[PDB]
RNA sequence: GUGUAAAAUGUUGCUAGCAUGCUAGUAACGUUUUACGCCC
């Protein structure tokens, strides 16, 4: 090669005060002319001159031949480095840390602390939950007897009579209830009401199979309660439904409440995560997520009649756990009746789990449709051409170009034009001419995997305003990012002539459905938001959608029109991929489920997973078991610690509960609730504007001298509190002027309140939960905030990172990374932060480019909060997770890291005796004091500022 | 949803000699360039 072994040589020649290059010297007459280049390199060290003198056709070829030869012999000199470039990287080592730089007073304090605690270091069976039928003077959701009011002296039969007469009066007067009820009767589920209501009483486990859009979600529970109350015993019945999506649960609660024509919370209520509107104790309806039911499971289902668990072919792990537990529930308890619910799937396997349990059928009216593939679209509008980690193995095969040319002009279209990867005017014009010729006014729906490409298609339609003309081509997006106003507007149709273009994702595959849908466009692409435990990676990838989802989309439309299915897939792919989707419970950490089951004293996890729908691979249970045991939360002989009992009630992963323990130990509990709530709830920092690549003046100013997003959101919540002390009307305007996002931080506040309340019931006294307001504008040192930063460092582990330059940062295990756009440390110029160490919250995007929730960390962590186990190395080098280096003599690192037993003993004492957390044992008290002292932000700089 | 002084395959038109051909002088171009604000 000629573009190598010469660039640094030219630089070396420049250092030799030589500006010479390949000088072209013509040789021969105009018929025997040849071009000769000259370039000589002298090496004084070796005194072996090298030169390039080779004839060449063209002036470049004079240099082209000479330079190639010049590389050849000068490389034979064995003096130059090959490729002569700035290529290759080394993950630059500890160019400079702030190694220790503490006063000897701190050294003496640490020595007397470790000698004050004497911690040596080297210096070189299957039970079940209780259940009862409805019982008087007892509430089934609050797990207690009210013993007051009216029920203490009133029988449940009187409650049933009251509910029955209320229903009778409603039938007498409530006319909008009448219209809602023929709306429910004309709904297809109502056809087999009598047989389903008889079978549910006749059968313990009932599986209902009714196609998507049948609307049984809003009606099965209502029918059950009506049947129970028309018999005069509705009061002697509490009905229960869960559902795997919080917003869907809220929507169905609203739908049943409006159909009930009654205020929410009287008979129907919803308990989504971090919220509760619990209804009346008897003859009531509750909706919830699976996690909420798992939390309520501790007391038992005593007093509830039936459970009507929603979607199962979602195949989520929590629903699988719920169903596995509920099978044993009904095996032990015969009176309980269970309703399994699905839309379109082979319920034979689900019945097989329940000993071939009876499965009931709800036939659904549908119109068969024709389907289009590469052949039809190549026939009328062409379909062939292309656009005119880092590596693995195996063999990806692309079937887009693989199609027999017995159809229309494959190669001719290839040579001429189209756009495939990004849908363009071809498909939209095909559907437009379809509308204008077939005269079929219907909604146009397109399903796209990722919100980033959602915005890309929005911008591609907007800039192409000729066919993105909103005034005549209505464009209607649909996702969780956009507010509920747009979702409400989507369900509101607009007059035909102004075509309705709707873009959404797997959220529109279920839950929501428009009666005007005719045009279905599919790309079989969906979000692949998964996690990898072996290296702590979250990938928001996109893989071919499950076939079952493909026929679900195929049957999505066709309300009154027969329906027209436009499939963007090839034959081989359409007949190749599997019908269902891979079980998400196969690739998901089981530590949370393992802790949950181990609190319910349900015996060995291995036996449980053996008696499950799908046995998880043994590596999953092994990794969950080791992640619990080596986290010092489950005893080596499989005995549950009170710490795990605390964790289970916490609706957060143990990586935050373990240290919600410690936050109250250090008197920073409110800030810890804030950080845990915001870290667990993956959301934004502000109401970012559209088309924005950085943060505004105040969006960066709220970071302040600390320059942390965490402290920025903390202070933002602080001003929001001091402004909600005033009215909300101007508060909303002020927060918008601050760019605040309302709902996200409101949820953060509610979660902080719930966490502090739960820590109250844990036994921890209130004084350690007090306000700890911190102002970002001061660059000095406040103990509370640096303690907070240290706990952030220990918490998000192992999400630490090293900043290199600009956005380029280095993360664990030899991977480059950049900063998130929303992160407050984003900019265009080079700004050197006070400390060259950061920690991130989440790693969005597949190729580990964007790190989320960045906050700089004190250099004193190293081993303080840098690993689960002590890391000791040799030759005066400190090993931090085998990817970070510090230069400390072994003894100081040894003593700063030997407090891992100290901290775990502190946590053990705190969970053992929550009542005296403020008044700790005196050696432990001075441990707390000294660790508060050492973790100051500006601590590792004594003796030498820079 | 990056491009530049650098790498070679190679097309044209077109200027002079060597006896309709051959040789040098290229607007331009993927694919391989040191690097620079670049994370979508
Ligand atoms: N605003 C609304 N008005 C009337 N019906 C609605 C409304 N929103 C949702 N629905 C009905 O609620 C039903 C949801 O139940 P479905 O999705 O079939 O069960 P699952 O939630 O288990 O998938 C839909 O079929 C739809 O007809």
């Amino acid at each position: 090669t000629i573009e190598n072994a010469k660039e640094r040589l030219n630089i070396y020649k420049q250092t030799n005060n030589i500006r010479d290059d390949y000088k072209y010297t013509p040789v021969g007459p105009e018929h025997a002319r040849s071009f000769l280049a000259e370039l000589s390199i002298y090496v004084p060290a070796l005194n072996r001159t090298v030169t390039a003198r080779e004839s060449g056709s063209n002036k470049k070829s004079a240099s082209k031949s000479c330079a190639l030869s010049l590389v050849r012999q000068l490389f034979h000199l064995n003096v130059i480095e090959p490729f002569s470039g700035t290529l290759k990287k080394k993950k630059d080592e500890q160019l400079k840390p702030y190694p220790v730089k503490l006063s000897p007073n701190l050294i003496n304090k640490i020595d007397e602390v470790i000698k004050g605690l004497d911690l040596p270091v080297v210096n070189p069976e299957s039970s079940v939950i209780p259940w009862a039928p409805p019982q008087a003077n007892w509430n089934t959701w609050h797990a207690c007897n009210i013993d007051e009011g009216e029920l203490a002296t009133t029988s449940i039969d009187d409650l049933s009579m009251d509910y029955e007469r209320s229903l009778r009066d409603r039938r007498q007067n409530d006319n909008e209830y009448r219209q809602f009820l023929e709306f429910r009767e004309k709904l297809p589920i109502a056809a087999m009401r009598s047989e389903i209501l008889t079978a549910i009483n006749d059968n313990p486990v009932v599986i209902i199979r009714g196609n998507t859009g049948c609307g049984k979600t809003t009606q099965i529970a209502q029918y059950i309660l009506d049947d129970y109350i028309c018999s005069g015993q509705g009061g002697y019945a509490n009905i229960y439904v869960t559902q795997p999506r919080r917003i869907s649960a809220i929507s169905v609660a609203e739908r049943v409440a409006r159909e009930r024509c009654e205020q929410l919370g009287d008979t129907v209520g919803y308990s989504v995560r971090f919220e509760s509107v619990f209804p009346r104790p008897y003859g009531a309806i509750l909706f919830c997520t699976v996690g909420v039911l798992l939390r309520k499971l501790e007391a038992g289902l005593r007093g509830v009649s039936h459970i009507i668990v929603d979607e199962i072919h979602e195949r989520d792990v929590n629903s699988d756990f719920l169903l596995v537990i509920l099978r044993d529930m009904v095996d032990t308890y015969p009176d309980l009746h269970v309703i399994l619910m699905s839309a379109t799937i082979d319920t034979t396997k689900f019945s097989k789990y329940f000993g071939i349990c009876p499965v009931l059928e709800v036939p659904g009216r549908a119109f068969p449709v024709q389907q289009f593939f590469l052949e039809d679209i190549i026939q009328m509008t062409d379909f062939v051409p292309s656009a005119e980690s880092e590596d693995k193995d195996e063999a990806e095969i692309n079937y887009n170009k693989v199609c027999e040319d017995k159809y229309s002009q494959k190669t001719r279209n290839a040579m001429a034009m189209l756009s495939e990867s990004d849908v363009s005017f071809e498909l939209l014009e095909a559907l437009l001419m379809h509308i204008k010729s077939k005269n079929i006014p219907g909604a146009i729906l397109v399903f796209l995997p990722g919100w980033n490409l959602i915005f890309a298609l929005m911008k591609f339609l907007q800039n192409t305003n000729i066919f993105g003309d909103t005034s005549q081509y209505q464009i209607l997006p649909c996702h969780s990012q956009i507010p509920r106003d747009e979702q409400r507007k989507v369900f509101e149709p607009v007059p035909e002539g102004v075509t309705k273009i709707i873009l959404s994702t797997n959220i529109a595959e279920t839950s929501i459905t428009i009666d005007d849908i005719v045009f279905v466009i599919d790309i079989c692409k969906a979000r692949m938001k998964l996690f990898t435990s072996h290296n702590n990676l979250t990938s928001y990838a996109t893989v071919w959608a499950s076939k079952t989802n493909l026929e679900q989309r195929k049957g999505r439309a066709g309300r009154v029109r027969p329906g027209f299915c436009f499939t963007l897939c090839s034959r081989a792919r359409f007949q190749a991929l599997e019908d269902n989707l891979t079980p998400e419970m196969f690739r998901t950490p089981l530590h949370e489920m393992a802790l949950t089951i181990k609190l319910l004293r349900l015996g060995s996890i291995h036996h449980f997973l053996s008696k499950a729908l799908e046995p998880p691979p043994v590596d999953a249970v092994i990794e969950a078991e080791v992640l619990l045991r080596e986290m010092r939360c489950l005893d080596a002989n499989d005995e549950l610690t009170p710490l795990g009992r605390l964790l289970a009630r916490l609706p957060i992963e143990p990586r935050l509960g373990k240290m919600m323990v410690l936050g109250a130990v250090f008197g920073c509990a409110d800030l810890m609730a804030i950080m845990a709530s915001y870290s667990s709830t993956f959301s934004e920092v502000f109401s970012l504007d559209i088309g924005q690549r950085r943060l505004a003046n105040h969006q960066k100013a709220l970071s302040g001298t600390k320059c942390s997003d965490h402290v920025a959101m903390i202070v933002a919540s602080q001003m929001w509190r001091r402004e909600k002390q005033r009215g909300e009307h101007m508060e909303a305007r002020f927060c918008d002027w601050k760019g605040l996002q309302m709902s996200t931080m409101n949820v953060i506040w509610d979660a902080k309140q719930q966490l502090l309340d739960l820590l109250q019931q844990a036994g921890f006294p209130e004084e350690c939960m007090i306000s700890h307001e911190v102002d970002e504008r001061i660059d000095g040192d406040d103990p509370v905030l640096d303690v907070s930063l240290a706990l952030l460092c220990l918490g998000l582990y192992p999400n630490i990172c090293v900043h290199k330059e600009k956005r380029k940062v280095l993360t664990t295990e030899s991977k480059a990374a950049l900063l998130h756009k929303t992160s407050v440390n984003c900019s265009n110029l080079a700004v050197t932060f006070p400390y060259p160490f950061f920690v991130f919250g989440e790693k969005i995007r597949t190729r580990a480019v964007s790190c989320k929730q960045l906050s700089m960390v004190s250099p004193l962590q190293v081993i303080l909060f840098g690993s689960r186990k002590i890391d000791l190395a040799a030759n005066n080098i400190v090993r931090v997770d085998n990817w970070l280096n510090f230069d400390i003599e072994p003894e100081l690192a040894a003593k700063i890291g030997a407090l891992k037993p100290a901290l775990e003993d502190l946590i053990t004492v705190a969970c053992d005796n929550p009542s005296d957390i403020l008044r700790l044992e005196e050696p432990y008290a001075q441990l707390v004091k000294v660790v508060k002292d050492l973790c100051v932000k500006s601590a590792g700089d004594f003796g030498l500022q820079r």
